[PDB]
């Protein structure tokens, strides 16, 4: 019981450069149909770039973590992304060396409620929690995935500071939960504007 | 990372993605630019769609997009399973008005990539049945042709013919010999 008139809504974040994105559902008897993604309009709203590579994960349990996930330069990934079942509370972090909201972060809920999306621009680093069991979470790539290049910062880091809505039980990788602090990150993203 | 298989019709490609499962559930990296391009699937991405199908014998198609608005399609199912087709309508085709179908499920996160100048066709067989889709051409709905789902010379073997939900649009599709061509085979 939520409308919206024009197929996308697109809202700058607090940092400016993060931008949730409110596809229009057209419901009918069969069902719904959502368009997902569209060039002319996303490149209007300033979300640029080959999107090279699509993902796709599947979640079982509530306090699954994922993240602090970033590539190095050349390899940094800007991500599309959407929870098309189950819930998601999604962090973009700016890991961008001399930017005004270094080390600042963004959250926003991603549901197959809501059908929202995010764009998380190359420079941020991405943490989800997992809210509902089954979360099948669908993200596009502005980058190919480099495996060398992958860097991993703790959840927890006090620097950053995420209020992470941990409720009870965390799962987490090896990779995750030996993620380091940002004090000793390698990132060499640089900020233009 | 990805297995790629030619269909009868070979400009058909049914693609099947790795499963990395671990504690947390599972990954797949379900498109990759330099190995699809590798592999014969070419064009820019330029809109990605998403349906829901509540019940079983929903049925949606046969569509197509008049040149120059023809929408190539890579298609998977994230929730749920259909049987998809895809139907040569490239006109002068050895392959023109033939067909070619595969079960896409999230049991098997198989793909299908269904060229620009063919028509698609889906039944849902699960309840809830998620689609998703990326298209080489944006949508144009004065472009868009529909033809009847049973249409008699294409012949389509569907699994079910009785509890069918049809949009309006397609129980109004027009029979394959008054269909809006203009599609052209250069293979
Ligand atoms: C709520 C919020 C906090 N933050 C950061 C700013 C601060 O470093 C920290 C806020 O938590 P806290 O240290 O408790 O607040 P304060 O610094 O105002 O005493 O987290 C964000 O980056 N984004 C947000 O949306
Ligand atoms: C991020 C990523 C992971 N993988 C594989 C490597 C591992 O087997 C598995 C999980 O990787 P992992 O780095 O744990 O993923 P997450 O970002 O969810 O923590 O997926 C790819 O094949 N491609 C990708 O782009
Ligand atoms: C089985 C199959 C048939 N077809 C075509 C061939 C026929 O024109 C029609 C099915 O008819 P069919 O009963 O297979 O052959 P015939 O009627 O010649 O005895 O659909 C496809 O295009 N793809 C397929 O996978
Ligand atoms: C195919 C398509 C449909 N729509 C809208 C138009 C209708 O309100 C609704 C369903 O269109 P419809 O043509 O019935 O979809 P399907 O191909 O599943 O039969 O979605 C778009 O906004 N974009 C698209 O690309």
């Amino acid at each position: 019981l939520y409308f919206q008139s024009m197929p996308f809504e697109f809202q700058k974040m607090l940092i400016p450069e993060v931008i949730l994105i409110k596809p229009k559902v057209f419901t009918d008897d069969r069902g719904f149909f959502i368009e997902t993604f569209k060039q002319s309009d996303f490149r209007r709203h300033g979300i640029n770039g080959e999107f090279l590579q699509d993902n796709h994960s599947l979640s079982m349990k509530k306090g699954v973590l994922r993240g602090l996930h970033y590539q190095l330069d050349p390899h940094a990934q800007g991500k599309l992304v959407r929870v098309v079942l189950g819930k998601v509370f999604d962090v973009a972090v700016d890991l961008r060396r001399e930017s005004p909201t270094f080390g600042k972060w963004v959250s926003t809920e991603l549901s197959s409620t809501n059908n929202h999306m995010l764009w998380i621009p190359p420079g941020f680093a991405h943490g989800m929690l997992v809210l509902e069991e089954n979360t099948h979470l669908l993200y596009k790539c502005t980058a190919e995935y480099v495996p060398e290049s992958e860097r991993y910062i703790r959840w927890d880091d006090p620097d950053i500071n995420i209020k992470w809505p941990i409720k009870n039980n965390l799962l987490l990788s090896e990779k995750d939960a030996a993620g380091v602090f940002l004090q000793r990150a390698e990132i060499n993203a640089q900020y233009h504007g």
